[PDB]
């Protein structure tokens, strides 16, 4: 079993299966892929769609006429395969002009160029049917303390996103923005380094309803944070617009392993949350097939992303459906966590002698939470020992 | 030089110099301090004031009459010394009843008790003149994925803070709340683990203007994050209500070293930011004298906190005042970062051929940022080699 | 299935199920256990044996006569249950006298006391039949750079272990020593912080054959290291004398979760290695039932340790036995890794034009390693999807 | 002041100032440097010498005749400047053929090629006068557990180093080997990941006296370890043959900042140790000028490396020479740490009732260590406040 179909909404970036394997210490180990061949191969594996940076699809520097030819060939492969394009993004990190950032570069003329390069691709994204436009400010940041006044940089970041929201509103486009946090790499520290920082920043934009987050498994784990907790907070705020799925082994460089590798139990709890909460966006894989692999390994790695999601989906569903787990959840008072603390209101709480004066603190303290039995039931389900 | 006076607004928690040195592997190495003696000794060192948890000042379980005696003796030492109490907080972590949290415990009766214990201390804090009430949800969190539904927990957390804001508004108190994030320890993962997560959560409260953050140097460094960057974002949002100063050597257990130890360059850039931005709140030290020390070492460690702040203040001021640094800041285009990207507006930007069609991307890319020369000037200033 | 029996050699420290739940921020949540009751309960769960620190079994300060009574009652419970005692250790960390270390304390009289306290327990360990004596130098280390000259400290550490080896040799005891590394906590940095540092240090002892390592899953993961790789290096050196099994979620305080929690894939590869290499020592759990739990949760957590080991043992065995995995291992050239690079010798290698002058570097470079297919077969086996 | 001269023995790799700024997310920002121009510029700054990989000096694939021309031009620049070449190394990581390692690649023919490529450069290194040959096994490792049997890989690693020792012995060369550890990047985990693992491995080689370590500041800090402690252990073992100096901000990708940046207090304690212990090898900088910089920034960054070493040398010397620090060191019993624990021997220790039966454990426990006063004196010296 565990066969994906387009209805599972699995998507991949062109830059994922197309990563040629150049890393900071080594040359490329694979030839470049034509975007048309990636679309065709991914469709055969059961993917729903692809995503792109402007510069993945149109080589930097292309003339308007080469640009039209590149888009036309791409559109033909989408039509031939039934593949969709649900998200697009801008490359504001590879070209040397962006070495100190795009939206927050110290040079004003670079910031203006960054905005114009972005706006050009938003038009293209809308034409291809994308619903989400992602921004990853990978060069926005610093290696040293005096290089960047962060309050001024956040003013420039707000200014840029405000202008993009003005642009989409005045064009009447039906597209929303998602900010993708990352704590470091390639800059020593990156601005808006976690889900939380990005959520807080969105609330200071002029039109906050147009902006959400695009969290990545590996990025929050590069700060040692619990990725399902961060996703829960994004869902609670109503801001999970898109998600990047992959694997990471702890606090180190961004590995972008296939989804399911890295922290397997966190992948289980993530899938449990996304499915329980009814997340209906794309399940997007931002991963790199390791540079040890040839092209057969690339497609095996991509297939593995989808397979692991579907296995974990089955295990999480079996967990939540198990009557014994339902009993254990009540034993651990998960039902009580969902009930208001004081629906009776402040005055009733202040007048309630059972909440303080007569509260038996020692009897409450002696109650075990039964969390270890619950967690072993979850382990047994994950391993198929139930 | 480097002598503190009460005008520098240095404050200390009772639990800092009073830490008896019990750690998870060892017994206490120091006897308990009477709060009155800590107030007297800190005043002699030049401190401005002290802070407290309810249970530092009034032993848990005290009768209303013992409670009055404890507060009266404390007030007498404040009157005798001129020491202030600018901040107070609640202990919702030591007693076993709080083993699964206070505001987000799964048991509803514990959550109600947590709120009543808090409200009782807010009254006391106002009576002693505190302007900020800190909340550190050290037990709010989980060791395993099924133990805590985080969306329900955030509902309970919002409910608790909303009720506290209703309480202070209806009493007419002039006190604000500050949430203190920490990513982990003593729970495996703690809810609202960073400055950013706390800032985002505040924007969903019913009266957000009453709530800010109380960031701690060491806590953001336990996630590998840049503490001055996080403080800059808190200042940008207008939410830096209080701060906890200490030192930490990287990603490990919360060390709470004296301020200046740990990451010294980050301490320099923090002081530079606080002084430049005109932060006028207390400079509060949340630190633990190591359990190797006797009481003479306790007071040396506390004195060192203040000394290091004043040395770094002098060095940061000399840095910003140095004409050569002013020249270097312009060389690195810090002045241009502070200028709007597009004060001319969206349409002018779209019509500006110098922002895209005629932009010379190769010439812009060749401009060096001169950040390494600027950073060596900052190093020279820090080390007193300028 | 997955029922342990004494033949699986699962052992537990008295301090594990007996941890009362005191952490740096909270009081104990469980009453103390009598060592006799822990022995009885563990035997009912299928354990093979228990381990102890001197101070777990004999309260610190006991008279020689109380000491005999404590040992006699303990021996009676071992006789009644059939439980063995394969390992023992000394507590050189809890008492305040050890605040700057035992073997490497700066005070010479403390170092002498530490040695005498150790020697007294080696006699007891031999009397109870222990084959391994573990040393965990949890207080050997420093919070600041000038407090400890590390070369002098390593001289003192070598001196102490040399004297212990002289003691066991002159008494004719059949016991070996195992050093347990940990990188930090409770000291800011601990001497011999990893498996590698401990292995290197052993080679400078006077009788290296008497000393090996006792690595702990969570400790190597507190440095972000790969625990199965470190165990492989300890096996390669012939020095894996004992092992501590538990779980840890990344780089943070020492969590001591039950085995199987934390990094589940690393637990799978660890079990694969131990079973393949024929490790025949005790499978020892050094874990803490979380302080959320009552005593029913303690025993569930302990049972879970053993269960997870036996599930992973089954999955790793099914992986290695699967013909398709055998085919994939050959596809990835694991067979070639096991063959000597140059059994023909140096001169033949220098004369072999196919190794350099005529080596087709581009054809070799194009060969994919097929590691992603192999790793997905391992995932499928772990999850029971094969 | 703080002007370097060739007598300070500062050296730089050709690949450091010559790094073109290509990172995993971006193109090069600087043109390639001719090795002859780097030698000339470094000599003007006061450097002592340069180091190289084979492929930095001779482009991969060069004919024997182009090879001679490249070496001749290089030798002429050394003669013209007086620059020395104290260390050389092999590039076994950039070419795609090395994607699964050099000495421990699964393919046997790649391992043989790796050895031949190394041996060819050892001859060249000896001809240029290098005394140390460094090996950094950056590709030796794995992203997944089944890809590499680590015991077989360590057999292949021992085999390769044994063959290199046979080669240098039979040629009569006066060159020693130094292994450079790194825990990860570019492989997910790298074999011999820390100083300790490398020291332990050397003791299993056939001729251990020919092998030492070349530790790098940033690499040990990528595992959160204390770099001066690791250097002390390497000095204690007599194995510090060479050192790589740079800066790193905590646990993240390898930043290779200029020396003095990153953890400044650790740089102070490192310099204190190297100078106190009389390390007489090269002070080698393995650093990357950030890709924000133009060539003027490159040379400023290199100059900063040397400047910061000389400032810290002055501060550490003033610390050790200060009578008040000498008094504090005795107060903290550093003198007693240097005295044998039991020069009187085992029997005398066992017979000494003052070591146990009559030892006053409470009085010893009450003695403070005075480490915080000592550490503030060290801070005051570092900051020039003494
Ligand atoms: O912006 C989309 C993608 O851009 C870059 O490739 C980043 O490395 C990746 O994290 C991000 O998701
Ligand atoms: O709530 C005030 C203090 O409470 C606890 O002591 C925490 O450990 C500390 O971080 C916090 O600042
Ligand atoms: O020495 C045996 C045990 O001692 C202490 O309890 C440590 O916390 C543990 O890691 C170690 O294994
Ligand atoms: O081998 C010498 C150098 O090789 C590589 O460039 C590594 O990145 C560096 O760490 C090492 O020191
Ligand atoms: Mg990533
Ligand atoms: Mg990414
Ligand atoms: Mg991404
Ligand atoms: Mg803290
Ligand atoms: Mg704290
Ligand atoms: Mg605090
Ligand atoms: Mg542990
Ligand atoms: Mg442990
Ligand atoms: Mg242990
Ligand atoms: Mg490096
Ligand atoms: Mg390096
Ligand atoms: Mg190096």
């Amino acid at each position: 079993n565990y066969q994906p179909t387009p209805e599972d909404r699995f998507t991949f970036g062109l830059w994922t299966v197309g990563w040629q394997g150049r890393d900071p210490f080594g040359d490329a180990t694979r030839r470049a892929l034509d975007p048309v061949e990636s679309v065709r191969r991914l469709a055969e594996l059961g993917a729903h769609g692809v995503t792109f940076h402007d510069d993945d699809l149109i080589p930097f520097g292309s003339s308007d006429s080469e640009r039209e030819e590149h888009v036309k060939r791409f559109r033909q492969a989408l039509d031939d395969t039934g593949m969709k394009v649900p998200m697009a993004t801008t490359n504001l990190f590879t070209h040397p002009v962006f070495k100190d950032g795009g939206f927050t570069a110290n040079d004003r003329d670079v910031r203006r160029y960054a905005l114009r390069k972005t706006i050009r691709n938003i038009d293209l994204a809308v034409e291809l049917g994308a619903e989400t436009y992602v921004a990853w400010g990978g060069r926005e940041g610093a290696e040293s303390g005096g290089a960047k006044d962060v309050r001024d940089a956040l003013d420039r970041m707000k200014e840029a996103f405000d202008l993009l929201g003005e642009y989409v509103t005045s064009q009447g486009y039906d597209i929303r923005f998602a900010i993708e946090p990352k704590p470091n790499e390639p800059r020593g520290d990156i601005l808006l380094p976690t889900v939380g920082h990005a959520l807080a920043f969105i609330e200071r934009l002029e039109r906050p309803e147009l902006y959400g987050v695009n969290p990545e498994v590996g990025h929050e784990q590069m700060a040692g944070l619990n990725f399902p907790h961060g996703i829960a907070q994004a869902l609670w705020a109503g801001k999970l617009f898109h998600i990047d799925l992959n694997g990471q082994n702890g606090i180190k460089y961004d590995q972008d392993l296939r989804f399911g590798a890295g922290d397997l139990r966190a992948a289980f709890w993530l899938v449990d949350l996304l499915e329980s909460a009814g997340y209906s966006g794309p399940r997007h894989f931002d991963f790199k097939p390791p540079r040890t692999e040839d092209f057969d390994g690339v497609w095996a790695s991509a297939a593995g992303c989808m397979r692991n999601y579907l296995i974990l989906k089955e295990r999480a569903a079996a967990f939540r459906a198990d009557p014994e787990v339902q009993e254990a959840l009540r034993a651990s008072r998960l039902d009580e966590l969902a009930r208001p603390t004081a629906a009776d209101g402040l005055q009733a709480l202040l007048d309630d002698r059972s909440a303080f004066e007569e509260f038996d603190v020692d009897a409450a303290a002696a109650r075990g939470m039964a969390f270890e039995r619950l967690d072993q039931l979850a382990m047994d389900h994950l391993l198929g020992a139930r």
